């Protein structure tokens, strides 16, 4: 994902595409400050051509083109020339070669959102000389600031500052000598050693590393952060060439978004001898930070669910002993479809295949709806079972909720149904295309639990947890603003949770 560029106007782009590309060089950006916007920057000729992708939370949505789980795969899949991308005016574009920049937006020193006191804390707390670390400057952004720890006394460490100025595209300390980027700045003086200020002589010689994540309420007073995660999709690019077979094309709701297939949800008793029929797009998806010896609650995540799919989630749910169902859209909202009903109304009985389902009742709260199913096998009505279903019906139909109430209780009740039950399958969670919502929703719960069974002193990895389930089902949380939407949640969990009433 070397070709995403954070800080990146647009004009700027075709500055390096005919400065540095060619034909065919393509590069990918965001917007800034304008959220659910992101920009294909191809080299067409001797032209600099610009895509727009739309993203309200759902799925990358480019125009020209078709709907995407995640912008590496989008560009895999015109790369591969799987399609016909074009624009307005000048139609059929081509993609052809990356043009890669180095971001340390992942790099071991990067702090930028740290102050220059928060800082000074940190570096003095590990004591250790020559400990660097590299930040955002509140003074004036764009550029940097170099903090190290030196070895003089002022008593715990005296730590030294430097400033990093950014002449437009460049960097420099102040020297006569300038850098590419960041990295390249921080790598020539992690050898060369930097004077300071004064006439000292400082060393970087190792980043500052951090672990005791835990009352993250602070950072509840995040764009980069995420971005931040943005360059790692790389790794989680497996084959989704089963939910590719010519035969299951009718049972996806999204051409292009499709389960790995190394989670994929396997339909159990099929005719072996039908070319894709053990197919359903969704996958089992686990805390995979975890060791067998902990316990933990296990998920599955689907697509919305198209008429030709209804009866093959029902297999699903039965299969796997699933209790409880939740459902994070409406039917339909704003026009376009979300997700077909496959449940009767109050009373109604209906069958999907092997299987009869009986809507026994509907309870409503302001944010959504619970409706108590039973289902038993048609070939043995006497073995009815229990399962909840949960569908939200509040969510923005663009961004995210403006508190997190609202989902917390949601979840706070799906939680207490699972443990309630003895011996209950994976939980299902679905919505339209099944990634974004539904990958909130599973990691907010995921960060729940934890902290539920371990306490509060715990690690609460957020992007961890994040890059972790995208590693099971591709795209898992689509926008920045579910991202925060996440921390914001789970701060107001934290809260409560640690609630000064001692009953402890």
């Amino acid at each position: 994902v070397r070709w995403f560029h954070r800080d990146l106007s647009g004009l700027d782009a075709e500055t390096l595409l005919k400065g540095r590309g060619v034909h065919g060089s393509f590069l990918a950006r965001p917007s800034r400050k304008n959220q659910g916007d992101f920009s294909l920057s191809v080299r067409v000729g001797d032209q600099v051509t610009h895509i727009r992708i739309q993203n309200s939370g759902d799925f990358y949505d480019l125009y020209g083109g078709e709907k995407f789980a995640t912008l590496t795969e989008l560009v895999e899949y015109y790369t591969q020339q799987q399609g016909v991308l074009q624009d307005r005016d000048g139609t059929i574009i081509h993609l052809k070669y990356p043009l890669n920049c180095s971001d340390p937006t992942s790099e071991r020193w990067y702090h930028g959102h740290m102050s220059g006191g928060q800082a000074e804390t940190l570096l003095q707390a590990k004591g250790e000389p020559w400990t660097f670390l590299v930040r955002e400057s509140l003074s004036q952004p764009g550029d940097f600031v170099l903090s190290v720890l030196s070895d003089q006394p002022k008593s715990p460490l005296r730590v030294t500052h430097i400033k990093v100025m950014c002449e437009g595209g460049r960097y420099t300390v102040g020297g006569l000598e300038t850098f590419d980027s960041l990295t390249d700045l921080v790598e020539h003086f992690k050898k060369t050693g930097i004077e300071e200020a004064s006439g000292a002589f400082v060393y970087l010689r190792q980043p500052y590393y951090a672990t005791r994540v835990n009352a993250a309420d602070i950072e509840n007073r995040f764009w980069e952060e995420f971005e931040s995660l943005q360059k790692q999709e790389v790794k989680n690019l497996h084959q989704r060439l089963e939910g590719q077979r010519p035969e299951n094309k009718g049972k996806n709701r999204y051409k292009n978004i499709l389960p790995f297939d190394h989670s994929r949800v396997i339909l159990q008793g099929r005719d072996s001898n039908i070319p894709g029929s053990d197919y359903i797009n969704a996958n089992y998806i686990k805390n995979q930070l975890l060791g067998p010896d902990e316990n933990a609650k296990t998920y599955i995540a689907s697509q919305g669910c198209l008429e030709a799919t209804v009866n093959d989630f029902w297999q699903m749910a039965w299969q796997e002993n699933s209790r409880v169902i939740v459902m994070t859209t409406r039917e339909v909202e704003k026009g376009r479809n979300k997700c077909v009903p496959y449940w009767p109304e109050v009373g109604m009985q209906r069958a999907y295949g092997p299987y009869s389902v009986t809507n026994c009742g509907e309870h409503d709260t302001t944010e959504y709806k619970l409706r108590t199913l039973q289902v038993s096998p048609l070939d043995n009505g006497d073995l009815i079972r229990e399962i909840w279903h949960y569908q939200y019906l509040s969510w923005p139909d663009h961004g995210v909720p403006s508190e997190p109430g609202g989902v917390l209780s949601f979840l706070d009740q799906i939680n207490q149904r699972q443990e309630s039950l003895p011996h209950a399958g994976p939980i299902i969670v679905h919505c339209s295309a099944g990634i974004g919502r539904t990958g909130t929703i599973i990691v907010i719960d995921m960060l729940m639990e934890n902290i539920s069974t371990k306490g509060l002193d715990c690690d609460i990895d957020i992007q961890k947890t994040i890059q972790m389930v995208r590693a099971q089902r591709s795209g898992m949380v689509q926008t920045e603003a579910q991202y925060k939407f996440i921390y914001v949640a789970i701060a107001q969990f934290i809260e409560t949770t640690k609630k000064k009433l001692e009953v402890l």
